[PDB]
């Protein structure tokens, strides 16, 4: 029924004007649309989509429509949403069905509009960002596998569940990888967690990071920024880590590594990046001193036991939206950021849209290339090809006043690699 | 009788929020909350009537409660029209303290709110002046220097405000005994320094949400607040050029990895610009017409004079405001240029300023002084002043525990080595830290 | 007029290697455990390894740790300035045939390669340990009837490994392969945290030179160009980074560098940094830009990365400073002062990545040694990486010596991430 | 004043020099000084005495002094300190030099006795000094011609708590300027200068991987501050130590962890002291440090380090390299001494570059002169330099570094309150 559901709709203004502000932080969103504008590749393609409700966000689904493409859209978590990016996309009429402040209840029945398309007709694309979308469509009723081509992932947290879909009769559609790809992993989850955590905990607590112990659980990709990050700002930090090479990097970084029943003892703020469960639990909690911060920066809230606090807590206060604070039965305080969930988008607005274009770049790619070269793509992972993630990657170049070196014919040839690309093998770590 | 506003504030709703946040930022600020355990028994500010022209913050609700704790009468402004946080305001408010702010101020009303903290409630003028940016000082001078006889001090808390009460002295227009508190080493280098480190991309990112990383990014100044400014975008990946007109800090910029050049060379580069000298005319229409599209604008120094504003909504052919204290200008070039909070305090303008932590620090610096002014003022002189570094010190050592900090002691042997006490004072008086 | 046994400069300085090697041993976690397990087995008995890698301090424990899991050993330098002249003879002095002098000929390092092919024992070499390829190149070339005795190959730089795939996928791979620069637990750790310590020491030592305040441009950011340029900025300098690759670019833009063209950087920058692994990065065009004393050094592998002959050819005077430090007065009247000949500077001018490091390396290279030796069969003529498992043991070995405490996953949390409590914990194509 | 000169090995002169010369490009405000004061010959019939460590830094400032009419003689003020190409380069050139490295205390003490008479038979009339012990020489023993000497310069925070101390004792017999406490070397100097030379001298003595490791940093003033940057950017985890809670404050809103000796010798494998004080590293920590720790000294006196217990205590000493010693102890464990506990980075390597020392010795050269020239601007008791000769030191290596300094129009600088040519800041500014 609803065409559109944004809570407030005249946001719509508002969202128009931090969209048009994105644009020109969103170059290869942008470059996408000269570049492939005219050919509109998109056509007769229906796109549900599931991804945070961003500004950076509308500028994907506009920069799809622009190349020829229907979309509906839904946000894959409840905080995520910014509402006035949701409001302004749907004046446009693009089917938009998501708000912040989500009920469990209200986040899925969303996905089930985004199925569904306006004109009628199931689906021919999905784009993705975990897997609530394409579990729903693969757990949920599988009648429309057949008529839409592949789908395209985000999260590693997703990508991992697809792998090991292929393990047995999971994915009925071909699927792309965009997390896998450099200009994505090597860029959203460290770079723009480098920018987003930091800013969330400060909205919600406008605490203090110089002099503070900090623990940062995982030295991972996303682990490795929000430490850099802490760092930067006078802490102290402490890393866990399940990984030898991991925790090697940590330590010749300068970085304490060590467990949480050690560092639970220690640090004030916490911050998990795991994507594992249990990662701060009760034991661990009731360590932590008084007015300690844990937040989590992994998809899914399983990496803190919410539950526990919230029944092990003498007293539960909420100080703001997305900020709740305990007072043990010891008489120490915890402050928890967003539940537990996403709190760069729980208590702020996500990484920067600059470092959203390198991604949503990919996906518009990812996109194409499953649509116009459905041969080329058997039912699995697939992975983008390297000349396709070095082409992101030289589209945010101009923006960034960056002078890129041509190779010599002879200098190319004493290396093996062709002048345009691609520069390096496909085992290249960066 | 004409009735008086016990206060002025947003909303009092707001109380019940203040209360709260103020009670985490307690936690997060010791001095202050030692100062209330050592001297509040004791009550050394009985009898005094402090007026108060500073952001009103949550951070300042822990300075006010403080001195009332202390035995002072209390009544309190802005220093800014944006710099107001109106949940802590109103629980202000709400404790019976005549308070007048409000974020969104008009430059009529700000005026007003300030004359509203002269008389307090039984017709009495004030005793004590603390202030930050000199507003209140210099009006008491010009306006009102009939209450200066029976007012016993005067404290500021920022180096633009020194700098006027240095040369109020100087041309003999400063009555009152005054304590210079922005260059007690603990709120000079720790606040204009590690303050603006964390309150200026928090000022940014909430008004624009703009990444740091892979941006070229100008700091005009390299002072204090220049250091912390550069070294926060530096530390996001920013390329940042700093513009300076002293040898020795753009020496010291240079020795940082920065490049030094002139505010004419940046305009071209730089698509964020962060202003810090306490100096007029940083940005001009020449520099502004440089920038690139969608450049950033924003000043940290206390004032709106290092940025043509009033150039800019001249001369534009459009002005949009994206929200409150960011406004978008669409230049004659067609290029956009972004600025934040009309060229006033970004910190506080677009966020809420420096940590309580830090401004602990500078607070516990304020309490001091005013114990000093009112309880030895014999002692001083209608001067410019500084508070013994022997209070500095005890300013760091409140802090340390919270930290976890573990302090050594210096053996007999070793202080006599070095001439010391076991106790302090440490360091010389021109030591520089 | 016969064989030499050992060929070293001042086998005096035999006592003042074995303590410097005592001390590496202590900061080679890795290698002591190497020889901790592997010794008793003795699996490299029967191999006569020919290993042509820098005659450094922290190879000689390479070279006795190889020798204690059975293997017979003979050594040449890859480099004619990386070889420390106390370590050699220290190696010499226990009877290792050894071949390699600090201030080598091109002549007289072809020599030293050549005296390491056949063993005392009158027979060939049965394995290789080559850092650049010289060696595996020599033995294909000019010997190539030694390759059907040589069961396997190992490989620990970037430029060798290049030779390695451009031999494999023309017809001219004769042997199998192991790729070690490759291995997470090498480029991700030396190149980058080695580099980082051992550029600014080579410049150091040679010039005394002040980074702070000083502009530096670095050709590349691979991993030794992230971690040199990370080096020269924490010191005060401000780098300036050239590229070919938009992705790495990128990351240079991310990390506050500003990336642009050698033929800009050759006028503003001071200090010069070559870290590409191609030829003709600072050219005549580049040279007479420069500043004047500006210092011209290349941290790639080859020395092909500068125009010294050109240095040499149009230059009106050089001057020799010190040791491997020479300034040149140009045409113009102004000073170009080049370290090491545009060879290692790391290893010319100092002594290369300390010891730390790499044993990571140097374990990958003996567990890549038993691996081709003890398995030639899942090993065919091509060019392999070793496998995850292995690699996770190489860092496994270091971290008690950092204090690490790792995590134990739970069995809860290991089947909730699909992985084994022992690992591998992730899947390879991840970059980390 | 027999020997004329007495140098380790005067056959390195050529080498010396060639080094000297790479020196003066990159030391522009000595060159400039030579440049402005060189004809009018200001420091003309100045017979000046050093004690500063014989480097090829202090050669150029040496050479420079002599550009300007000083006739001056140099000795070293530590014993491994002097750098034996650049005393010979200077020894040849006729101004007489007694240093050596690796000197013995006795021969050090004779090296200074040198300097006081110079070759005519006449006592010095000018000191400049670095760590206070010439000055204490003159006065103390030779006290006769403090009353032919207009005035003495030092270097070093050491050097002039002494002088500072001195007045109050009332045995400060000449007008002192405190060189060490201009912005010019104090902020740089002492800061970015150790950032580079600790770093080298650890280098060049152990080889040993920064990253990964566990270092302790006792003091945060200048040199600590910058010796703990320097092991934190090359991947060490630093632990600061501080008897002063205004610089452990710092230390902690830098990352940096603050605690007590007795933790950190326990977690460290690499221990820098450099905080001007006695008993900073002893026998208790010693015996809890890690096998193998690398414990040097980076103030400007072997009394941080307890050197004679761990003589008088250990197993066996085994000398790796000059400089070099690796103790054993009873427990077995062993500890690597740098420099015998003197100062790392002039013991193990070349010390602060250049650069930096040009910053330095120009505040040194103009506070000679200053008391040479305008002898009545100052009396008895220790001074420091002016703010315009302080912001003056520094514009003169900007071009040097390409930095392009804005210049304030008139509204903005009588806005400010200033001139358009400084001084900038109040004198309390810290900078
Ligand atoms: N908020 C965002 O915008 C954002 C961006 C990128 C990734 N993510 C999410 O964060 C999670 C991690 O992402 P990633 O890119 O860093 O993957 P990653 O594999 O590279 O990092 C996870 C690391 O945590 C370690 N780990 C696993 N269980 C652990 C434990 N109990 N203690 C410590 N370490 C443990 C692993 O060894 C692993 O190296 C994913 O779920 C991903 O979806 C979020
Ligand atoms: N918003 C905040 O949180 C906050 C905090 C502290 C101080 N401040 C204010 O910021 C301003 C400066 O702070 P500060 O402590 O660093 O003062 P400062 O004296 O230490 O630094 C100012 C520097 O700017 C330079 N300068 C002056 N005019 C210049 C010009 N035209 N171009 C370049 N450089 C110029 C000076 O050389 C000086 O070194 C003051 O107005 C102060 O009141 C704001
Ligand atoms: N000094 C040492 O101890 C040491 C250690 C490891 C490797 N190396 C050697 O140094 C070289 C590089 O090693 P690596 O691991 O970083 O390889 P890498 O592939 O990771 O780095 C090479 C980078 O240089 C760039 N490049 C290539 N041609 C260029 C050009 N004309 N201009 C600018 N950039 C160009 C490439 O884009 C690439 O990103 C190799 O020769 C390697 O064998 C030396
Ligand atoms: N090697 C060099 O080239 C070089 C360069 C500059 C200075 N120095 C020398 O290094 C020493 C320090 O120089 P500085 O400028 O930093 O002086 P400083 O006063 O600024 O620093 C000394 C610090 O150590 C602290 N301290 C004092 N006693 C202590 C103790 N028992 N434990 C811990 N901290 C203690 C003090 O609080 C002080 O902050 C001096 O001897 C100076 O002469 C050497
Ligand atoms: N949160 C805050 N509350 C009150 N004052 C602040 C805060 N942050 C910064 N300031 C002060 O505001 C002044 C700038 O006008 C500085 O002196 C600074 O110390
Ligand atoms: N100190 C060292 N000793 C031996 N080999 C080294 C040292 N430092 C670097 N290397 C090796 O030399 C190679 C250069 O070809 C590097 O890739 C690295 O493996
Ligand atoms: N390389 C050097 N040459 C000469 N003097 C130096 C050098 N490095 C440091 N110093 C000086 O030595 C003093 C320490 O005793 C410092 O004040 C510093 O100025």
């Amino acid at each position: 029924k609803p065409s559109y559901k944004v809570a407030d709709i005249s946001l719509a203004e508002w969202g128009r004007k931090a969209i048009i502000i994105a644009e020109n932080e969103m170059p290869g969103l942008m470059a996408c649309r000269k570049k492939y504008g005219p050919s509109k590749p998109l056509k007769g393609a229906r796109i549900t989509g599931c991804l945070h409700m961003t500004v950076q966000t509308a500028v994907l689904i506009e920069t799809l429509v622009e190349l020829g493409a229907q979309v509906q859209w839904s946000s894959c978590n409840i905080f995520s949403t910014q509402d006035n990016a949701a409001a302004a996309i749907a004046a446009t009429g693009v089917p938009v069905y998501a708000w912040k402040g989500e009920t469990d209840e209200e986040y899925m029945w969303c996905i089930e509009q985004t199925l569904v398309f306006p004109d009628g007709q199931p689906l021919n694309m999905i784009l993705d960002d975990g897997g609530d979308l394409t579990n729903l469509v693969h757990e949920k009723f599988p009648q429309y596998l057949k008529n839409i081509k592949g789908l395209s992932e985000e999260t590693t947290t997703g990508v991992h569940n697809l792998y090991k879909m292929f393990k047995e009769g999971r994915l009925g559609v071909p699927a792309i990888n965009v997390n896998d790809s450099v200009t994505k992993s090597k860029f959203d989850n460290l770079y723009g967690c480098r920018e987003s955590l930091i800013d969330g905990i400060k909205r919600a607590t406008d605490v203090m990071i110089a002099g503070k112990v900090c623990c940062v659980a995982g030295y991972g990709d996303v682990g490795k920024g929000c430490a850099q990050a802490l760092k930067g700002f006078g802490g102290r930090v402490i890393v866990t880590e399940v990984d030898p090479i991991n925790a090697l990097q940590a330590a010749m970084e300068g970085y304490e590594v060590t467990t949480m029943e050690e560092a639970s003892k220690e640090a004030s703020i916490f911050v998990t990046t795991t994507g594992c469960r249990d990662i701060i639990t009760s034991v661990h909690l009731q360590q932590m001193p008084d007015d300690a911060i844990v937040c989590n920066i992994g998809h899914f809230d399983i990496e803190i036991d919410v539950d526990w606090l919230n029944a092990n807590a003498k007293e539960k206060v909420n100080v703001k939206p997305q900020v709740d604070r305990y007072t043990m039965q010891s008489g120490k305080h915890i402050i928890l950021l967003a539940e537990g969930r996403l709190v760069n988008l729980g208590c702020a607005h996500g990484h920067p849209s600059f470092v959203m274009s390198n991604s949503f770049t990919n996906q518009v790619l990812a996109q194409i290339e499953l649509w116009t070269k459905s041969d080329k793509y058997a039912v699995g992972v697939h992975v983008l090809p390297k000349i396709l993630d070095e082409e992101v990657a030289s589209l945010h170049l101009e923006k960034l006043g960056v002078k890129l070196t041509k190779l010599t014919e002879k200098q190319a040839t004493y290396l093996g690699v062709s002048q345009t690309g691609p520069f390096k093998p496909d085992h290249y770590r960066y």
